[PDB]
C-alpha cells in the first residue's frame, strides 16, 4: 500500500567529444524523455549514479544541459540525487551543491556524506539512501598489500554506512537503498569504460556488498544483473558512448518497492536518436555494406596495407553519401 519508486541511470558522460562530434542533441532528446518518464511513473527520486560529465571541465552546453534539468524536474516535485563517477571533478560537482539544494537536488560528489531519508512526493519518509560516489582512494584509505587494502577499505566502508543506514531507518518499514560507481567482478565491459583504481583493485567482489534493498551502480555502460542478484544492477548509459554499444539496448531502471522492500525493476528503452553503424569487412565488402532519415548515420568503418592508405581509399568510396565517417 506504501509505495516508492526511483529512476536509476548513471554514465551520462554529458560534454563527450565523441570523434569530434556533440552528442548535445542526443543529451538533450535523452534528458527531456526523461522528465516525461519521471512525471508518467510518478518517480519520487532518480539518482545518477556517478560520471555526469565525461571530464572535470565541461563545455558550457553540457552545464547548461545539467543545470536546466534540475530545474526542469522542478514542474515534477521528483528529488534528484547526482553522485560524482570516476570523470566528474569533486569540486566541480561541489560548485553547484548548495545551490541545488533549493532545487530538490542531493549532490554528493566525495565520500562521506551520512545516509539520508529520501522523501516521497508527499513529504513523507520514503527510503533511506546510501549517497556513495566514486570513492577515492585517498578519501576512505584508513592509515593514510595495497590491493587488499582498498578492497578492505571500500567494504567497510559500505559497512559502516549500511550500519548508519538501518539506524536512521529505526523502525520504519523503510527500504534501504545503496549506490556506488565501480566495476564489479565479473561485469561485461565495453571500450569506453576506462580502467580505475589501476594496480590497487582489478575488481570489486558484489558479494561484499551489504544487504541493501537495492544497490544502484554508474561506471559500466551496459545494464546488466550483478553476481546473479537482481537487486544488483548497472543501468549503463542512457546513450551509446562507444561505437561497440549501437545496435545495443540502452536503459533507465524503474525501481519500486513495497512496504520497504524491493517490488520491482523494469527496463525502460530510451529512444536512441543518432543512427551510429560499424562496417566491417574490406573494400568490396564495404562498398556492398554501405548503400541502401534525418540524421546522417554515424560510420565506425573497420576495414590496401597501409591504414594511412586505407584512409585516403575509403575517403573516396565515402562521399557525398548519406553517412558520415568518424573512425578506421
Amino acid at each position: 500500500i506504501e509505495f516508492m519508486r526511483i529512476l536509476h541511470t548513471s554514465d551520462w558522460h554529458l560534454g563527450q567529444n565523441f570523434y569530434s562530434k556533440s552528442r548535445e542533441a542526443e543529451h538533450q532528446a535523452f534528458l527531456d524523455w526523461l522528465l516525461e518518464t519521471a512525471q508518467t511513473h510518478q518517480v519520487d527520486a532518480i539518482i545518477v549514479a556517478g560520471d555526469v560529465f565525461d571530464t572535470g571541465s565541461p563545455p558550457s552546453y553540457a552545464r547548461t544541459l545539467y543545470n536546466r534539468f534540475v530545474v526542469n524536474l522542478q514542474q515534477t516535485g521528483c528529488h534528484l540525487v547526482v553522485l560524482a563517477g570516476n570523470h566528474d571533478s569533486v569540486a566541480t560537482l561541489n560548485e553547484s551543491r548548495d545551490i541545488m539544494a533549493f532545487l530538490n537536488t542531493t549532490v554528493v560528489a566525495s565520500a562521506g556524506h551520512a545516509p539520508q531519508i529520501l522523501p516521497r512526493r508527499d513529504g513523507t519518509p520514503g527510503a533511506v539512501l546510501c549517497p556513495i560516489p566514486f570513492l577515492r582512494p585517498r578519501d576512505i584509505i584508513t592509515s593514510q598489500e595495497k590491493q587488499q587494502h582498498l578492497l578492505a577499505a571500500i567494504t567497510d566502508y559500505y559497512q559502516q554506512h549500511y550500519a548508519d543506514a538501518c539506524k536512521l531507518r529505526g523502525d520504519q518499514p523503510l527500504p534501504i537503498i545503496a549506490t556506488g560507481h565501480l566495476t564489479t567482478v565479473g561485469a561485461s565491459k565495453s571500450d569506453a569504460v576506462r580502467d580505475i583504481y589501476i594496480g590497487t583493485l582489478d575488481a570489486f567482489p558484489a558479494q561484499n556488498f551489504p544487504p541493501a534493498d537495492y544497490i544502484a551502480l554508474g561506471h559500466i555502460h551496459r545494464a546488466q544483473i550483478i553476481g546473479g542478484m537482481e537487486h544488483v544492477r548497472y543501468c549503463g548509459s542512457p546513450i551509446p558512448l562507444s561505437f561497440d554499444e549501437c545496435g545495443k539496448s540502452k536503459y533507465v531502471h524503474l525501481v519500486t518497492f513495497s512496504n520497504g522492500k524491493l517490488e520491482s525493476v523494469e527496463n525502460l528503452n530510451v529512444p536512441v536518436t543518432q543512427p551510429m553503424a560499424v562496417l566491417k569487412g574490406d573494400l568490396a565488402s564495404i562498398t556492398a555494406q554501405l548503400e541502401q532519415q534525418e540524421p546522417p548515420v554515424w560510420l565506425d568503418i573497420e576495414i590496401d596495407e597501409y591504414l594511412h592508405d586505407i584512409q585516403r581509399k575509403i575517403q573516396a568510396l565515402t562521399e557525398s553519401l548519406p553517412v558520415e565517417v568518424l573512425l578506421v
